[PDB]
């Protein structure tokens, strides 16, 4: 389990992510993309984006940012106590969607990676360490449910 005061690095670095999600999104989607090209592939709206240009100028990618931190944060303000967030998501991802844990290990990458970038005088080892613990506890419990829902993942 994440301490509180892990819980607090976390939610102190997302209220930074608050500020602009779809910036934020944006950017983390677009590392995603470039860093981890077969992830791409996974989205029949947007597998047809050649460059980081066309990325950054889709409407819809932006959107889809959103949607996917605005989900994140609900889960990360829970600390811990995600249960009924993660049913959907894991549902979908595993049923329809198809996304692997190592491809959730990527979007975390990503999203540390943005964090880094981003924010670099107020995201050091202690906080990125607190984010990562609270990522690795989102894709363990994933996982568990990827397992009861008949997904390998
Ligand atoms: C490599 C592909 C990939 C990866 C790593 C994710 N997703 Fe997912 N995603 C998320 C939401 C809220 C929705 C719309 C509702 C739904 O269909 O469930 C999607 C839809 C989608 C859709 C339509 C696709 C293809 C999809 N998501 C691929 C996808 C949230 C997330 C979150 C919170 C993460 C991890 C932090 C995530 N996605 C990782």
């Amino acid at each position: 389990v994440l301490s509180e005061g892990e819980w607090q690095l976390v939610l102190h670095v997302w209220a930074k992510v608050e500020a602009d999600v779809a910036g934020h999104g944006q950017d983390i989607l677009i590392r995603l993309f470039k860093s981890h090209p077969e992830t791409l592939e996974k989205f029949d709206r947007f597998k047809h984006l050649k460059t980081e240009a066309e990325m950054k100028a889709s409407e819809d990618l932006k959107k889809h940012g959103v949607t996917v931190l605005t989900a994140l944060g609900a889960i990360l303000k829970k600390k811990g106590h995600h249960e009924a967030e993660l049913k959907p998501l894991a549902q979908s991802h595993a049923t329809k969607h198809k996304i692997p844990i190592k491809y959730l290990e990527f979007i975390s990458e990503a999203i540390i990676h943005v964090l880094h970038s981003r924010h670099p005088g107020d995201f050091g080892a202690d906080a990125q360490g607190a984010m990562n613990k609270a990522l690795e506890l989102f894709r363990k419990d994933i996982a568990a449910k990827y397992k009861e829902l008949g997904y390998q993942g």
